[PDB]
């Protein structure tokens, strides 16, 4: 006492279109299902690569589904207190 943690895991999907990649990021949380969605973009053309279209979409995701967490942080803390 006390030690425990505990341990999730964020399922990536990344779908290239094109032109057009988006990535989804998937957090089972608190009972819901959390979907962080991001989008790129690049460029036409030319093109690039590849690397570059899915690691933007990735970052993109996962700022979407941080953000949805601190709205939930929030909304939480608010729940918890108040309590009149």
């Amino acid at each position: 006492s006390e030690h425990v943690g505990k341990t999730c895991q964020i399922d990536v999907l990344i779908e290239e279109h094109d032109e057009r990649t988006r990535a989804k990021a998937r957090l089972s949380w608190a009972g819901r299902q959390m979907v962080g969605v991001g989008l790129a973009r690049l460029d036409p053309a030319d093109e690039p690569v590849a690397q570059i279209g899915d690691e933007l979409a990735i970052a993109r995701a996962l700022s979407d589904l941080a953000n949805q967490l601190f709205a939930l942080t929030s909304s939480d803390i608010e729940a918890s207190t108040h309590q009149p």
